């Protein structure tokens, strides 16, 4: 006979407690660009992307994260 | 026989305690970009990104992480 | 017959406490570019990336991490 | 008096077996060329071919030649 | 008097037998080419070729060729 | 008087047995090619040939070749 029993138990108090967040981009930017091309020729997929200014700004009043996994297998 | 009996027991306390927090980027940037390009002929799959300033700026009032992970096998 | 028991037990505290933190990045930046290429000829799959500043700012209100991991085989 | 009598036999099997036969040819590359030739002043007959890749692939599913030659003279 | 009586006999069993038989390719690079020629002048007949890659795949189930010849002369 | 009586057997077994024959080209690389060539003033007939790989991959699942030769003469 086989027998399994499985129970995991947490009690956990995953925070953060911030008495003033702030954050500031003050004037940036700028710069030119050029892209010149001629017989370029690509034989499969392609991405491009092309700018003066790229700003991912990902500021969380707080951001805590929590992250779990179970498994079995016979 | 084959019993097997599993409990993992957690308590736990995470965190992160702030009093204050800033971020200020002040007037950052600029560049000339140029490319230039002939008879390239690429012959799989391409990622391009071309430009001046690419910021990224994470900033969370506490950003703390639990990670975690459960198995069993046969 | 076989039998096994498999109980870890946890109590943590894993943290931090900050009076007050602070970022700044003061006119970073400048610094032209130039790319002229020519007869390349890829034969396989490729990621470029071209640019003036590229600043990754990641400033977390404490950013504590706890990693774990329970494993079991026959 | 002069007389030839010429009876040859041939009885011969000749056979293959196979299974799952078969080729792959997962992306050829080739390549980039350039042919900047210039007075060249052929004086007689010319044959050229030019390429980034050139193929054959050839497949038979047995390719069992018999090949033969009789004769007789005064 | 002359006579001849020829009377050649054969009944061989040619064979092969196989199973699971292929080939693979994978990626062949060929490469970049480049023929900047001049001046040439040939006073004869020419055949040329150019190019990157090349190939030729041959693959018979089987290739048992049986070749033969037979003659008579007075 | 003469006479020739001319009277060969052949029986022969030529045979071969496999599993899992075949071949792996993976990844053949050639290379960066360059002919530059100047006033070369050819007398005489020319077979020329330029690349970055030639390739030949020839597969029979038997090469089981039976080559014979019969004469008479006075």
């Amino acid at each position: 006979s086989v027998q399994i029993v499985y129970k995991p138990v947490d009690l956990s108090k995953v925070t953060s407690k911030c008495g003033s967040l702030g954050n500031i981009h003050h004037k940036p930017g700028g710069g030119q660009v050029e892209v010149k091309s001629e017989k370029l020729d690509f034989k499969d997929r392609v991405q491009s992307k092309i700018g003066s200014l790229d700003n991912i700004t990902h500021v969380p009043g707080g951001g805590n994260k929590k992250i779990e996994t179970h498994k079995l297998t016979f």
